[PDB]
């Protein structure tokens, strides 16, 4: 491989064919940040025989990705669902189900879903559910606690899975965590033999449990999940692959909200002034909105991937023209820019609770890089034409959990001086970051 005219800088690495595959996978943010410092806002890396052009000029993300004739999302999605979920969906219409997700998670459907979520969370934060039948205080990891509560809430709400009792929901959650922990390694083909066995064992249990085969529950074909299942059935997808698809939809709907709620609570518990303004506001939620947006800036790290299906000319904001080559991949990583970009957000590694608030506590919208307006200073839900359809529901759920914890419980750090844990670097690229260890807490009924 050799650079052609106006192609991005090329970085092959020293390992023939394999290139940067290992380093890229181990900590995508560290590697792509290193590459940005070396080459600038656009560069092409070799990884496992493939060439991946990375674009980090956030002013171009929307316009570049709008070219669906030159930039395919479907092929890499198929790769991931094979590797992670052991799934193949032949003759599958992807746009029809994405349209269903948009509609089902907005408007009157959203209000219904959100009302059910509120009800379900209440059932899950009972003293008995909260492990408070033995003692005044209960110790837990905050991440584990927030993930457990929202996973269970979202699962009950989205899958309508009341057939599962309390102990059953815990079993399902713990198996999901087992699988979820190994998901990045599955995506990257970096599982060892023991991990591969664990992931496969976990998937099989989840395939069985998420489809209650033994029961005669009449399908709700007008619901989000029921209409999805009905589509697969009409497309000729067999029962077994229908079972496997449930784990895909479980991960897509449950893999982010609880982790995000953890970071919100982590940042708040470790930032007294932030927590005071939030609690005061509980007594329109402008402060909490800034808190949540700041949390997502720091922790929403989905990587956007496309296959380049034809040669494409592109212009960065400075006017320089670059050529994308057919057969390559294009990646866009909003986590690095604009979210963690020090030229847009000063001290970007710092949680500043009011970073998106003006002096008079109005919404701060004015953000700049080197004397140029930045249209989207944070991109947690994805690029403008490919937004998370569940985002409004995600925010409702995160708010509901945070509101309940602060209102109905006393929550204390076990180590009064603790800061939030570091990030597990395997999570970069897959959505909300997860902590390396946990933040140990104690809680009691307030
Ligand atoms: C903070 C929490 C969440 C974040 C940050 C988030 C973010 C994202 C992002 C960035 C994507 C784009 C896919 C990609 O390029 O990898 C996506 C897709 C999607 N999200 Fe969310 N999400 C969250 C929670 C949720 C929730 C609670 C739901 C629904 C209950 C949901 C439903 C979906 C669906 C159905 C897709 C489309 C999957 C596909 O078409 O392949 N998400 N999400």
């Amino acid at each position: 491989r050799t650079r052609r005219r106006n192609e991005p800088p090329l970085d092959k690495g020293m390992i023939p064919w394999l290139g940067h595959a290992l380093e890229f996978g181990k900590d995508a943010a560290k590697f792509l940040t290193r590459m940005k410092e070396k080459h600038g806002d656009i560069f092409t890396v070799r990884a496992a025989g493939l060439y991946i052009t990375v674009l980090l000029d956030s002013n171009c993300y929307d316009a570049v990705l709008s070219d669906v004739a030159s930039l395919d999302q479907t092929s890499y999605a198929q790769v991931l669902m094979k590797r992670i979920f052991n799934m193949i969906l032949p003759s599958h219409n992807p746009e029809s189900e994405k349209k269903r997700a948009e509609m089902h998670f907005q408007g009157a459907s959203l209000t219904q879903l959100s009302n059910s979520m509120q009800n379900n969370l209440r059932l899950l934060m009972t003293p008995s559910e909260m492990g408070l039948k033995t003692s005044e205080w209960k110790k837990d990891g905050l991440f584990n606690l927030c993930y457990s509560l929202l996973f269970k809430t979202g699962y009950l709400t989205v899958f309508g899975a009341e057939n599962n009792n309390s102990a059953a929901l815990t079993q399902i959650y713990e198996e999901f965590r087992r699988f979820d922990k190994l998901l990045p390694k599955l995506a990257r083909t970096t599982v060892n033999k023991e991990e591969k066995q664990i992931a496969s064992a976990a998937r099989e249990k989840l395939w069985k449990w998420l489809t209650p085969s033994g029961l005669d529950r009449k399908p709700r074909e007008q619901s989000w999940l029921g209409s999805y299942v009905k589509q697969l059935q009409d497309e000729g997808i067999d029962a077994e692959m229908q079972r496997r698809a449930m784990l895909l939809q479980l991960w897509v709907t449950q893999g982010n909200a609880g982790p995000a709620a953890f970071w919100v609570m982590g940042y708040l518990l470790t930032h007294p002034e932030a927590l005071r303004a939030v609690r005061e506001e509980i007594q329109n939620t402008p402060v909490f909105d800034s808190v949540l947006w700041e949390t997502l800036r720091l922790t929403a790290a989905a990587l956007i991937t496309r296959d380049v299906t034809q040669d494409k000319k592109i212009c960065l904001s400075n006017g320089q023209e670059y050529h994308l080559r057919r057969g390559d991949r294009l990646c866009v990583f909003p986590f690095i820019s604009p979210q963690m970009d020090p030229q847009i957000h000063q001290q970007p590694e710092m949680f500043q609770f009011d970073r998106f608030l003006n002096a008079d506590r109005t919404e701060k919208k004015d953000f700049f890089k080197n004397g140029a307006r930045v249209k989207y200073p944070s991109v947690p839900w994805g690029t403008e034409d490919n937004l998370c359809p569940g985002r409004h529901f995600a925010v409702h759920a995160i708010k509901e959990l945070v509101f309940t914890i602060l209102t109905r419980f006393d929550v204390e750090l076990c180590d009064k001086n603790a800061t939030v844990p570091l990030v597990d670097p395997s999570r970069y690229g897959f959505g909300i970051l997860q902590p390396a260890g946990d933040l140990e807490i104690r809680y009691r009924i307030r």
